């Protein structure tokens, strides 16, 4: 479907578990290796495999077109299709990824679609999903379901009345970091061209949910989202999914500290 860059994976002979998609500029390299270096690092979960993906689209600048060749070519794991990558323009860059999953990876049981100023916790997460028995139409995160459009000119979420028009979104949950069973994955991007556009991925992901009677659900009976951003402990973060406002500086001394304490209890 017009790519210009495929990760070197089978998913028919290997299905993974988890694929997680990741958003990212060409710039934020740093970032990308931090997640490479940190949660994103590919590798069975309690029997189970993650794979990780990052998204890309097009840049202007010569520079960083050579950069994210570079890059793709030293770690295959980048999904890159023609369009312009920038703030307002990550609907496409979601829609690429759901793409992606249809096209070359229906096998996968769930996928994350998440930011890259994040920590994830695979290993609760895959917990937590092996035991919410749901594996078809099945989307969590943290749930936004009382949500208004902002009508605040100069904010960066900012829509106007003609971009959408009513005075509550769907459901959504945020884009910081939301995860579905893998058929739903090809549903979205079946209904994606009949659903009215809107330039906030979450949002827009939301809409397309709605319109195919795909309820939203809480992964566990505590919070496990955090798109606030938390006061780190060891402890706390051993029991969450995802917590966003995370610098690459941050992601590895998270990591680290999370490694340094392995083998100590906690409760
Ligand atoms: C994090 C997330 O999921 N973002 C989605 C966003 O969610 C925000 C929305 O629910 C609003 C509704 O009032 O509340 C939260 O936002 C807070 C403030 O209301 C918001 O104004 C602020 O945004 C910026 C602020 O305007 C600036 O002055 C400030 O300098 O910077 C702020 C961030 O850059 O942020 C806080 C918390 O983030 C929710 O976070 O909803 C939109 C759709 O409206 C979209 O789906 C986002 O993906
Ligand atoms: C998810 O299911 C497990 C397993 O329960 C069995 O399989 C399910 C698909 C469903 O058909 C159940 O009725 C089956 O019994 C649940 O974990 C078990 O739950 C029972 C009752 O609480 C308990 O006796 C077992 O020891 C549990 N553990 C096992 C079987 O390993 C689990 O509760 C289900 N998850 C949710 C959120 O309900
Ligand atoms: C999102 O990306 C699309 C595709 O790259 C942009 O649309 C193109 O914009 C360039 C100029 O930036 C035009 O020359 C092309 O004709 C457009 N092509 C298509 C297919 O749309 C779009 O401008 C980007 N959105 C934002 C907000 O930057
Ligand atoms: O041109 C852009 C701008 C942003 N992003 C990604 O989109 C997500 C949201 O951006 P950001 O974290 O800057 O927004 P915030 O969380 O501050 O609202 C992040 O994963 C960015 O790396 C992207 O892929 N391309
Ligand atoms: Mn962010």
């Amino acid at each position: 479907g017009n790519f210009l860059k495929l990760p070197d994976t089978d998913c028919r002979q290997t299905p993974p578990f988890l694929v997680l998609l990741v958003t990212s500029s060409h710039k934020q390299l740093a970032e990308r290796m931090a997640i490479r270096q940190t949660w994103g690092k590919e590798r069975m979960v309690k029997g189970k495999q993650l794979k990780t993906f990052f998204l890309l689209g097009t840049t202007s600048s010569a520079a960083e077109t050579k950069e994210v060749d570079q890059e793709s070519q030293r770690h295959g794991d980048i999904i890159q299709k023609d369009f312009l990558d920038v703030y307002y323009n990550l609907t496409l860059k979601t829609m690429m990824g759901i793409e992606w999953v249809h096209r070359f990876c229906p096998q996968a049981a769930f996928v994350m679609k998440t930011d890259s100023d994040m920590f994830i916790n695979v290993d609760y997460l895959t917990e937590l999903l092996l035991k919410k028995n749901r594996t078809t139409r099945f989307f969590t995160g943290f749930l936004k379901l009382n949500e208004f459009p902002i009508r605040q000119p100069f904010s960066k979420w900012f829509v106007s009345k003609s971009e959408y028009p009513w005075d509550r979104y769907p459901p959504f949950c945020s884009g910081t970091g939301y995860v579905f069973s893998g058929d739903v994955a090809s549903q979205v991007y079946n209904v994606s061209k009949s659903v009215p556009y809107i330039k906030l991925e979450d949002v827009f992901v939301g809409l397309c949910l709605e319109r195919l009677n795909i309820r939203l659900e809480e992964l566990h009976s505590q919070p496990t989202f955090f798109p606030g951003g938390l006061r780190f402990s060891v402890c706390l973060f051993r029991r969450i999914v995802a917590c966003h406002f995370i610098k690459p500086r941050t992601l590895l001394d998270y990591w680290q500290a999370l490694e340094n304490s392995r083998g100590e209890d906690c409760p």
